[PDB]
Order: C-alpha cells, then structure tokens, then sequence
DNA sequence: TCGTGTAAGCAGTCCGCG
DNA sequence: GCGGACTGTTTAC
C-alpha cells in the first residue's frame, strides 16, 4: 500500500509524526524538518519559483523551524513580504506525501470513550476534578471492543461487580436491556481502587493509543477530567501519557462573553462527536443531551432510571455501568447512520490538513491552495491584518403576502461556486476595474458592455480569460465529488419512494429484502420482485433505502458547504485569500443573475399567455424564483386532468421542455453580456407545487421574505408517493416553538394547503379545547441562554432584561442553596414557559436547563401556575393568525345568513 | 457558541404618540 | 396598542 499520516505535530524543531507504513503497521517518529519560506527576488535572478501574480522567489531553506519563525518576525520589522507555507507541519505533509492520499480506515485506531463520575456536591468541575473517576468505557474500532474500567470502592459507595447477564436481560426482566450485538464485544474490568483504574487505563491506552478521539463533550468534559484528574493524583508527568508524544497544552476557547478550557493533546485528533453533529448535521436542535439526540437520531427510548445521577451509582450500580456502555455505543449508532467520522477523514486527507482542521473551512482551503500551487512551484503569498469590513451579500424579493395556488421553483446548482467558476474569480486572476452603472442598468441590458477583453462581475471587477485561476480550479474538483455523492443521495431517495408505493399491496408471504444498490434507480427487474415482497421485508429495504439516502446527504451536503465556505472565507480577515474586491464580485453577480432571470422568466412566460407587464415570478432568495403556474394549468383547464399526478407530469415536462430552455438562454446572453470565461449558470427546477387535484385546499402561501410553505409532489425528480409540505421560516421550521405547537401548525398548515378553510377551522377548534392536556415540556418554548450574569442584579433582572433570562433568573431564585439542583449552563438551551399573575416565583416566566425534567423541588407548582393561556396566544395563535390571513383565510367560522336556522 | 459569508424573520424591552 | 430603536436570537440562503 502508499503509506499515509495518521497525526502530525511540531515540536520545536521536531516534527511527530504518526502514520501506518508501506506494510499497514503504525509507526511514529521524529523528523527534523528544515522548512523553506520564500522572498521576492530580482528578474536577473534565475529561479523555477514564482508568486501567484507571476513575480520571481527566491526559496530561503532554513537550518530549523524556530529559524524560520524567527526570520518571519524580521521580515515584518523590516516591512517585508516573507512568503509561503508558514505552518510548517502542513509543509512536511506536502513534502511527505506528495501524491493524492489513499486511506484505508481499517489501520486508523478510532476511539470512542465516555467517563462516569459521581459528585453530590453539584456538576464536576474538569478543571477542579475532585471527585473519583467511577467508570470509563472505551471503544476500540480496530479490536470492536468495549472496553469498561469499573470502580468498585471510592469515598462515595463501596459496590458489587457490574453483572453482564442481568446487563443482557430486558428491562422488564429488571434488565439493563444492552443491546446483543455488542454483549459478546465487553471486556469487563473491575478495580479495587481508582489509583489501579487509572493506572491501567494509562497502560492500555500506550498499547491502544487513539488517533481519532470521539465521544460526546469529551472535549469540554471527559478529556480534560481525566487529564486533570490523573495530575492531581499522579502529577503532570503521568498524566501527559494522554499525549504518545508527551506533550499537552491547556487550551483556552474565548468567544463574545467567557472562556473555557480543553486539553490539546499532541499526536492525538480530537473530534468530539457533538461538535462533529453541529457542524456536519444541519439541525438545530432544542437540546444536545445525548439522550436527546439520540432519540431524534435512531427512535431509540430515553434511558431511564430512578432517583438523581449523583446518587445512581450508590443505589443502582449495574444500571450505571450499563447506562455508561450504552452511552458509548449509542454515538456509534449515530455514526453508523451520519457517517461524521468517515466523511472527517475523507476532507483532512483530501486537504492534507490535521484530521481535526475540517473544522475550519479557512484552514482546510488554505492547505488545498497551497498543495494546488505547489505543485507548479508556486509560492503563495504572506497573510496580513485586515480590518473587518461589512460588505453585501445577496437579493430577497418582497413577496405579496397570499396565497399562491400552483408555483414551480428554480434555483442555481451550486450558486456561489458556480459564479466563481463562469467569472473565473481568483487572487491571481484580477485583470481590473471598469466603471460601474447601476445594478438595474445591468439587470435591464441598458448599461454599457464591461469589457471585450476580460469577464465581469456587476461590481466593478474584470478577470483573466486565459486560464482557470486556483480557486476555480480548486471549487471545481469538490463540487465534481459532491455532485456524484448527490447522485447517489437522490437515487436512494427515488428508490425509496418505489419502496413505500409498493408498501401499499404487501404480499402475504415469508420472504427476504433484495440485497441492492441503493445509491443507483432499482433496474425494472428489481421493480419486479419489490411488488412481490412482504411488508417486513420491504420494511428493512426502505429503511436500508434511507440509511443510503442519508450517507449520500452527509457526503453531499457538507461538500457544498465547504465550496460555500471558500466563497464565505474570501471575506474573512484571516483568510489568506482575503478580498473584499472577489467576495463582493460573488454576492453582486448572484444579485444581478437572479433579476436578470427574473425579468427574462416574466418576459418568456407573458409571450406564451399573450399578456403585458404580469409578474410570474412571485419571489426569490439569492438564486431561487417561484413561478406562479396558475395561468398555465388554467390554459388546459382543470377538467382535462386525470388526477393530481397527471397536472405533476404536465407541469414536469412544461418546466423541462419549455422554462429551462428559456431560463438557459436568458443566462447565456448574460454570459456573453458579461464577458465570462463559462456557461455555469444551472437553474433547475426544484418543486412543483399545488393543491389534490378537485380538493379545496390552497396548494401554498407566503407571508413574507423567508417565510411561506409549498405542497410539494415533485422535488428534483423525486416524485412522491404521499404529498410533501416544504416549509421555510415559519414556526413550524424553528427550534424555539414548543414541539407540540410546531405539530400543531403543521397540521393546520397541511389542512390549508391539502384541504381548505373548513378542514383548518375544524382542527383549530379542537386543539384550542384540548391543549391543556399537553405535557409542559411539549408545550414550552426553547432559546439559547447567553449573559445570563450582565442582566443578573442581585438574582433580579436589570434594565432591558431578556424574557429568556428574567426565566432563569427566577428558577435560579427558587433554587437558592441546592447543591443538587440541576444549573442552567451559561451558552446553551433552555426550556421556557410563562407564569400566571401571582404565582410562587414572584415573576412572569420561569427557565430551566432544555432536553430535562424541571427539579422535582419545584415541577408541581410550575405545571400549576403555567399560563396555558398566554402560552397558546404566543406559540400558536399569533403564528397561525400571521399565515391565515396572509393566505386570505379564517381559521374561526365566520357568521353568516345560515345562522337564522 | 473556536471553526466561511450576508439577509432577514420574529420576540421582547423601552417608550413615544397629544 | 402599535412602531421605531435596540438587544437577543434563529433561521434561509
Ligand atoms: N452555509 C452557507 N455559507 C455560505 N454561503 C451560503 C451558505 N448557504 C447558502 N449560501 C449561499 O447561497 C447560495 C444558494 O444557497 P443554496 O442553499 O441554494 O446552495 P447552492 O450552493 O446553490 O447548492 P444547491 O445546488 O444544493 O442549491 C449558495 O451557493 C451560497
Ligand atoms: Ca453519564
Ligand atoms: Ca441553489
Ligand atoms: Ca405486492
Ligand atoms: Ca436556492
Ligand atoms: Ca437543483
């Protein structure tokens, strides 16, 4: 096999190194890296080194690192450029692995940990680590093994041996119900004391020495509480064996307001799984325990038990070390399914970056760049201080607030990046300026032609035509991989509705799924036997079909979003390719091309329905329009389609055979117009939207920008077997409406758009009647809790005091002087509900930590002076008055003349 | 919430508006 | 009672 680097680290003048060798075993070892930097030079000088702009270096090789570093200082004191790869490990992977990196994630020791810690007087600090360490699990996934350290003596409780038998039996057996498939995987370890545990644990991890460290906060939490934990028992010395280097740095994370403290562990990449989740999932959650992402992710039941955490262990030991393993494999399950881990590693060896850098876009761009030029022994140029600068982004149409009956949507492929590409927007690739007029000027075709040399954006910018700059060279290759993984995403996804139709006529037989490609459209063969199947066999292939679909969107989406960074990154002061001129080039030329379509989409459409000055389009965002296709149904009539399907396939063919090719000549003309380097403007259609076929249902509506919902049949080509409501901005979409309302509003809103007025008032009224009933935790509101202290005065609310925050304050008030009590965490969610006239807490709402139980000290007085009534008038009232009559529509019975009877 | 960007919605506070 | 100015927050792209 290629070999391929597992960590790197400078240290000093020494580069550590982990990889596997041409063999497969891991190796480590210590190069002493002379690193190369780089200096403008004179032309009489003869060299095969040249900046981006094309002026001749001179390559500086330096005895050492730190004098490297140290030249960098004294080419600034001098006021000098000193160019090229200053972090110096990423330049030893150049170097080291000067080819496209072929991994093999079998060899690359993965671990997945979870620590247990019992603690009565409130959280465990990891800075403080003053209590014992009673339980650790860790996973290896070389050996598939459970791995548990269990303590059965500490100040706290003196226990029994964790039995895997009872573990194994089902909660109703008084089990811990752990799942079969991993019982055979547990290797148990039970320790007399914690000085052993630890000991061995430190012993172990030399032999099974993690490369990726996952887990849930085990960057906030579990790390740093062992590390901290060991060096207070054992010193520092012991506890840098973390590091198979030696080496650890206490690291501060500051943001706005506070800082925290994690442990970097040398030669080691940390991706806490949580943070892996916020980044790669595109959710956002009313709460990050893992029970509850848990449950969202896998429909896995919350784990339960009796009595609190701190006191677990001392009256149910063998339900803690179970809870403790399942912790662990529940991440694993998560994985399995999101597939976070795999797509990590995918983008650092892409990049030739740490593992732990796909955290940061800036970084992971800068070592492509810098690997692309390379490669033509190009040097790139020195980063510098910029000053943050506001600049413009995009367009968003006011919409007429209405209701909107049939509407097909268009959007660009890969907007941003493709704009990039056609311009051919790079640092390098700067031809100019030319004199700008008006963005309508160029909207409307009046203003002068940029340019006949060079191609243009509408924001003044000229670029070279000769050759693709890096960044489009660059952008170009990862968009190519996303575009496949998509494929694949939407195959799945076609695939699974052929699965759920034939869901509809199950055969009475015993049976076994297909084994099939998801990821490719079932061949008319395979369309065959699926109508032949059982409903549990067709069961396991749709949720086969969705655990396909769902890997195809993890390695399309965030493939998108890193080509989405690239054109962020351009302005982002601490990017190295920094530029107001090419970030402001990107959003201009979006806003221009969506009303440059604009125009030519009503001018197309009132051709063909013989009209003047009507407007199809309805609206837009960045790079969308939505079509209003009432005129165009109407011209057939109604009464000449079949069924819902049939007006979907006539829509279908008129958006493909007629709107594209229209749209595709609106945008060539713009090309040509603006001189571009390449055709890359895709509008594709995405939805085709509209009411059941002869149902009294409103097919859709807007209420505002960012705001409106669609009832979809068709989404780029994926035809459904059951009606789809697309819904963007409205309160069912967001993480702070209770999500018993977001239920509720969806409903309504499925009634409005599938069946009318009447089917909308009936549901209004019904759960106006019975919505006291709900559990609080369903019906209360969620936020993000930040500067909790600058509006605490005395544990009363000052001036201009957040609602949020006044309810944290008042449960912070009813907690006083209970070391127990659940504390709400400064930065992170909580659960909202207001508080009726005169209630115990003396205020009008009350907060407490998201995904939890209110303290049982005061959950009964809080359920009795919940405001159901102030509650429903906000969460759901307010909202639904805001999309009824935007859609022109009552959602309470209105009198009339049929009254007198 | 350490980690690419801007546009824009909404809830709530404070307070004007004769 | 509703809006503008402002803070805090949370999406849509
Ligand atoms: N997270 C983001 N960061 C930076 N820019 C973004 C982000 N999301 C959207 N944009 C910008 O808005 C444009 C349109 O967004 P959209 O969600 O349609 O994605 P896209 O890049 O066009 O990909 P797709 O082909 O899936 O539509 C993007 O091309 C860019
Ligand atoms: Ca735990
Ligand atoms: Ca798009
Ligand atoms: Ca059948
Ligand atoms: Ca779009
Ligand atoms: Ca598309």
């Amino acid at each position: 096999m290629k070999e391929f680097y597992l960590t790197v680290e400078q240290i000093g003048d020494s580069i550590f190194e982990r990889y596997i060798d041409s063999n497969g075993r891991e190796r480590t070892r210590e190069v002493e890296y002379k690193p190369s930097l780089f200096a403008h030079c004179p032309e009489s000088q003869a060299t095969k080194y040249f900046d981006i702009y094309g002026k001749p270096c001179t390559r500086k090789l330096f005895a050492n690192m730190r004098d490297a570093s140290q030249w960098i200082k004294r080419m600034e004191d001098i006021g000098l450029e000193a160019l090229g790869m200053d972090d110096f490990k990423l330049a030893y992977l150049s170097d080291t692995y000067n080819y496209e990196i072929k991994y093999d994630h079998t060899k690359i020791r993965v671990a997945n940990f979870d620590i247990e810690v019992t603690s009565p007087d409130g959280f465990p600090e990891p800075s403080q680590a003053k209590h014992p360490i009673d339980a650790i699990t860790h996973y290896d996934s070389i050996d598939d093994r459970f791995y548990v350290f269990d303590l059965l003596n500490s100040p706290y409780g003196n226990v029994e041996e964790w039995s895997i038998e009872i573990a194994a039996k089902l909660q109703e057996q008084g089990g811990d119900e752990v799942p079969s498939e991993i019982i055979d995987k547990i290797i148990y370890m039970p320790f007399d004391n914690e000085k052993e545990l630890l000991m061995e644990y430190l012993n172990f991890w030399q032999q099974k020495t993690p490369v990726i460290l996952t887990g849930w906060n085990v960057e906030s939490f579990a790390i740093p509480y062992v590390y901290n934990r060991i060096k207070n028992i054992f010193g520092e010395s012991t506890a840098k064996r973390l590091s198979p280097h030696r080496k650890t740095r206490v690291k501060v994370i500051e943001n706005m307001y506070g800082s925290r403290e994690i442990i970097t562990l040398f030669g080691i990449s940390v991706l806490d799984y949580i943070d892996l989740y916020k980044k790669f999932s595109f959710t956002n959650q009313p709460s990050y325990s893992l029970d509850y992402i848990s449950e969202f992710e896998l429909n896995v039941g919350k784990l339960k038990y009796d009595g609190p955490i701190s006191k677990l262990r001392e009256s149910n030991h063998q339900r803690y070390i179970s809870y403790n393993i399942i912790a662990v494999y529940r991440v694993l399950q998560i994985d399995a399914k999101r597939q976070f881990i795999n797509l990590s590693l995918d983008m650092g060896y892409y990049a030739k970056i740490q593992i732990q850098s796909v955290f940061s876009p800036i970084k992971t761009w800068d070592a492509i760049i810098f690997n692309s030029l390379k490669e033509q022994n190009k040097v790139i140029p020195q980063g510098r201080s910029h000053p943050v600068q506001p600049y413009p982004g995009a367009f968003v149409k006011e919409p007429i607030p209405n209701r909107y009956k049939y509407v097909m949507s268009f959007d660009l492929t890969s907007a941003y990046p493709s704009i990039i590409r056609q311009v051919n927007i790079s640092p390098e690739t700067i031809a100019g300026t030319f004199k700008v007029a008006p963005l309508h000027d160029y909207i409307n075709a009046v203003a002068e032609r940029p340019s006949d040399v060079y191609s243009c954006s509408p924001n003044g910018m000229m670029y070279y035509k000769d050759r693709d700059g890096v960044v489009p060279t660059e952008i170009t290759k990862v968009f190519n991989q996303r575009k496949e993984h998509k494929g694949y995403m939407l195959a799945a996804q076609r695939n699974g509705e052929i699965i759920k139709e034939a869901l509809h006529n199950p055969n009475l037989s015993v049976d076994e799924p297909l084994d099939v490609d998801y990821r490719f459209d079932f061949s008319d063969e395979i369309k065959e036997k699926i109508k032949k199947l059982s409903a549990k066999s067709l069961n396991e292939m749709l949720f086969r079909a969705q655990r396909t679909e769902v890997a195809g969107m993890t390695a399309q989406i965030n493939r998108k979003a890193l080509i989405n960074g690239l054109a962020g990154a351009l302005g982002n002061v601490w990017f190295r390719y920094y530029d107001l001129r090419n970030a402001t080039a990107i959003t201009t030329f979006g806003q221009m091309a969506l009303q440059w379509i604009e125009r030519k989409v009503n001018e197309y459409l009132n051709e063909v329905c013989g009209t003047e000055g009507e407007a199809f389009v309805l609206y837009g965002d960045t790079d969308s329009i939505y079509v209003s296709a009432d005129k165009i149904i109407d011209k057939v009539g109604e009464s000449k389609f079949r069924d819902t399907n049939h007006w979907v396939d006539f829509l279908d063919k008129f958006a493909r055979e007629r709107m594209e090719p229209a749209i595709d000549r609106g945008f060539r003309e713009m090309c040509e117009y603006m001189n571009n380097k390449q055709h890359l403007m895709f509008m594709d259609r995405e939805a085709i939207a509209g009411p059941p076929l002869g149902s009294k249902g409103i097919g859709g509506f807007w209420t505002g920008k960012k705001r409106y919902a669609l009832n979809v049949w068709d989404m780029e080509g994926t035809r459904y077997a059951e009606p789809k409501l697309k819904i963007m901005g409205l309160e069912t979409q967001k993480s702070s409406t209770p999500k018993a309302v977001q239920k509720a509003l969806k409903e309504c809103i499925r009634r409005m758009l599938q069946e009318g007025e009447e089917s909308l008032q009936e549901y209004f009224k019904e759960f106006e009647k019975e919505f006291r009933q709900l559990n609080y935790i369903s019906i209360a509101s969620v936020s993000s809790a930040n500067n909790i202290a600058k509006y605490d005065v005395g544990g009363f609310p000052g001036p201009k005091c957040p609602f949020h925050i006044r309810g944290i304050l008042t449960y912070n008030r009813a907690i006083k002087g209970n070391i127990d009590a659940p504390q709400v965490v400064e930065g992170e969610k909580v659960y909202v509900l207001p508080l009726r006239e005169g209630n115990p807490f003396g205020d009008k709402c009350i907060a407490w930590p998201s995904g939890t139980e209110i303290t049982d000290l005061i959950k009964d007085d809080v359920l009795h002076w919940m405001d159901y009534t102030v509650l429903l008038e906000k969460t759901f009232i307010k909202p639904l008055e805001g999309f009824t009559s935007a859609a022109k529509l009552d959602y309470e019975k209105k009198a009339s003349l049929f009254d007198m009877f």
